[PDB]
């Protein structure tokens, strides 16, 4: 069982940016070097949403005041890979900064700011794609309310 956040940034430069909302995805070191974002391994007595903001710290080299957690979203994927059974649960987050310094641990080997088009395809597997494309929705509808 893992933990992570759907990392974002706004890109609010409004005749240059083609994508108001990038998120942050991690490619694997190893395997098929599957691109996901920051997520880790629960553990005894953590709270599932502090596993999170660990593992990105861990994983993505982003500390806790450079991030906020976005109430209201939270989205749990099962599936099988390698004929194993997965489960993560992911929360949304905004960085502080769009320049964030990104520092990876050797479980990775490169990084992506991406669209939600390009990172869907860039994710490929259908439960991530859903859950970018349903955590996108999800921001969308919060700026309406608060429009
Ligand atoms: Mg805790």
């Amino acid at each position: 069982r893992a933990c992570g956040l759907i990392i974002f940034r706004r890109c609010l430069i409004p005749k240059v940016d083609n994508n108001a909302i990038e998120f942050l995805l991690l490619q694997a070191s190893d395997g098929i070097h599957h691109w996901t974002p920051p997520k880790g391994h629960v553990e005894p007595g953590e709270d599932d949403l502090e596993t999170a903001l660990r593992a990105t710290q861990e994983e993505a080299g982003i500390e806790a005041g450079q991030l906020t957690i976005i109430e209201g979203f939270k989205r749990e994927l099962n599936y099988v890979a390698r004929n194993k059974p997965k489960t993560v649960i992911y929360w949304l987050a905004e960085v502080k900064d769009y320049d964030v310094e990104i520092r990876l641990s050797h479980e990775h080997q490169a990084y992506r700011w991406l669209g939600l088009e390009e990172a869907c395809q860039l994710a490929q597997f259908k439960e991530m794609k859903a859950a970018l494309q349903e955590g996108h929705q999800f921001l969308c509808s919060i700026e309406a309310l608060e429009h």
